[PDB]
């Protein structure tokens, strides 16, 4: 599954970087990649500051404290997509929630749960929206969308 491998490249380094706040090649999506992730910090870091109350609102009712809590968060992100809409904009919206849950989790000495949670935000991406991030072209589709001339 190479659109799985590549999407958990890209949204693990992303989320450990937001945790540690410390940002080398990626062995699997190369150069593009790496306009990948630089597009995912530009437009992740917008969203965070857009939906922060939103997203602490989030985490005060769900109170995650270890890795069986998010294990649990996949119930919850699957509402991310439950109206039916599909678009880049609520791809970051997911991704970003990661970030601000990665975050907490190194905040509260939980930095092994970090991993788990790029892996269980990139099981809900692609494997419920695989036929969408196909015809999107994947990562490619997501660096053009957001592309700044
Ligand atoms: C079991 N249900 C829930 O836990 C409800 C969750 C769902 C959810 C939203 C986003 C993510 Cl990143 C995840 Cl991980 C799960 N939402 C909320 O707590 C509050 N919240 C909402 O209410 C949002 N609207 C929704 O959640 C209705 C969704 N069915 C479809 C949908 C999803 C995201 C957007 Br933006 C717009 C529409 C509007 C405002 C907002 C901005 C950012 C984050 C959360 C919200
Ligand atoms: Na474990």
């Amino acid at each position: 599954d190479d659109l799985y491998r590549q999407s958990l490249e890209i949204i693990s380094r992303y989320l450990r970087e937001q945790a540690t706040g410390s940002k080398k090649p990626l062995g699997e999506a190369g150069a593009a990649g790496r306009r990948a992730l630089e597009t995912l910090r530009r437009v992740g870091d917008g969203v965070q500051r857009n939906h922060e109350t939103a997203f602490q609102g989030m985490l005060r009712k769900l109170d995650i404290k270890n890795e069986d809590d998010v294990k649990s968060l996949s119930r919850v992100m699957i509402h991310v997509f439950s109206d039916g809409v599909t678009n880049w904009g609520r791809i970051v919206t997911l991704i970003s929630f990661g970030a601000f849950v990665a975050k907490h989790l190194k905040t509260i000495n939980q930095e092994s749960c970090i991993e788990p949670l790029a892996e269980s935000i990139t099981d809900v991406l692609v494997r419920t929206k695989r036929d969408w991030l196909v015809k999107q072209r994947g990562w490619d589709g997501f660096v053009e969308f957001f592309h700044v001339e």
